[PDB]
């Protein structure tokens, strides 16, 4: 499996055309299962689950999305709030290639989309897991903006290696993960034009006139199913005491905390994250 | 000052005329403060706040009021989601009496009103002092309901004395101060043909179909007062995990914890609740 022989595109509508890059596996089995990758400047669906998808791909039928503004999708100057654009264009997916209610793992900024998504289109959501997800997060004792959110903001006033190395190290647990080839490799992809563009109308968005959208916590009372919640107990980002709101108010909530491990969970636990989400799923 | 001389009737209209009982002290002092008392069976105004009303008028103008279905106020068999229904005979009684934006001091229950009131009349109220308040409060931790929720609903399907004591003694840490001579009196106003028949009717408004006004720590992000909490470490009816919620989304939150106090914040700690209280309010 390569990012060549993986590699989609679809056309669909949110306030007009907008195109949607993604990479298919597993394709002849059964039960097909969406992945919404995080929200770093640099960041992708490739990238983000490359120790994952190969392996979720032996079990299900795999499409893993790059939400609008990152990887190879449309980078939009302009967006409402954040997650509720990716999900009216992850529903326009949905439509467009027949899925009715299918199950989603989300990390970081694509939980808060994929929780959204299940919000604003209940019916086609199964069981959710997410790994640091935002959006349905509130951190109830850490000063917001988190380490790791400033560390992102900083990068966006001034898009630099020496910043971009600094966000990116506070993403782990194990510091060691981030080497002068993830560094530079991220950095050519988050410094471009459309990056910034993206970037940019992201942070803003979170406060429009529509950000209650983006305050999930008051809503996933609502959610009828399954959700298994995945936290890295070092997350600088998103971090643990975000978790709370979600366990408590989730019917059918289910909690994992890995001790030594920072908010990339499916990175630095790949084989334990893998396995939980696959008995998750069935 | 004694019950005879601060007793108070006034008639405001909820859905038709509704009677209100209250105790008035500290008349000529320039500031009003209203007291909300706890949400007990037998609870009333001045058996609430008999260490408290004395003190508070000789700084302020003292109003005490019996909630709907307490003490000597009308006690209907009918009515919508509790807090929502005492917020809308308080603000008919502001209207009469001449308030414009007062402050309001609640335990348990009466701190549930005085939120719901202040989210429902924004206008009307000023600072908030908050006792263990209900409403407000999500139990991150806890299970729901919590002991003493149970062992209210349970004098409520079984009005004994036997059950009102067992009730009484989760309300304090010093479980000395539930004496023969405090269950009873207790005892004789809870079990009388009104008390029941309110009782009754409180439990079950928190799920008729407004359920949602109850969800209050959804909405206290709105609130732009200064807001006192103060809770009991030993709280065994509304626990301390409670505050959490409302002390990181209220922007002008404080909090104050007791060690070796219960429910009853303003028994257990009356002086040191007393001044926390006047310095508050100035």
């Amino acid at each position: 499996l390569t990012f060549e022989s993986t590699s989609r595109f679809a056309e669909v509508d949110v306030d007009g055309p907008l195109k949607l890059h993604y990479h298919e596996a597993g394709v002849g089995n059964d039960q097909t299962v969406v992945l919404l990758h995080g929200g770093g400047p640099g960041a992708a669906s490739w990238t983000n689950f490359s120790r994952n998808i190969a392996v979720l791909a032996r079990h299900f039928h795999v499409l893993a999305v790059d939400q609008p503004g990152y990887g190879h999708s449309d980078k939009r100057a302009e967006h409402g709030q954040f997650n509720r654009y990716a999900a009216m264009a992850l529903k326009g997916l949905f439509d467009q290639l027949g899925l009715g209610r299918v199950p989603l793992v989300g990390n970081a900024l694509g939980g808060g989309t994929a929780v959204r998504f299940a919000l604003d289109y209940p019916a086609r959501a199964g069981r959710l897991v997410l790994m640091g997800p935002g959006g349905l997060s509130i951190n109830l004792f850490a000063p917001d903006p988190t380490e790791g959110v400033k560390r992102l903001s900083k990068f966006s006033v001034a898009p630099t290696r020496e910043n971009l190395e600094a966000f990116l190290r506070v993403m782990v647990y194990d510091k060691n993960l981030i080497t002068p080839e993830l560094v530079d490799q991220r950095f050519a992809l988050a410094s471009t034009p459309e990056s910034l563009t993206a970037t940019r109308a992201m942070g803003k968005s979170f406060a429009g006139a529509d950000f209650e959208a983006g305050m999930m916590w008051r809503e996933v009372y609502r959610l009828r199913q399954p959700v298994l919640l995945i936290w890295g107990r070092e997350d600088r980002v998103n971090p643990l005491d975000g978790a709370l709101v979600a366990l408590k108010t989730i019917p059918r909530a289910q909690l994992h905390v890995f001790g030594q491990c920072g908010h990339w969970v499916q990175v630095e636990k790949f084989d334990e994250f893998n396995k939980l989400t696959i008995e998750f799923l069935g």
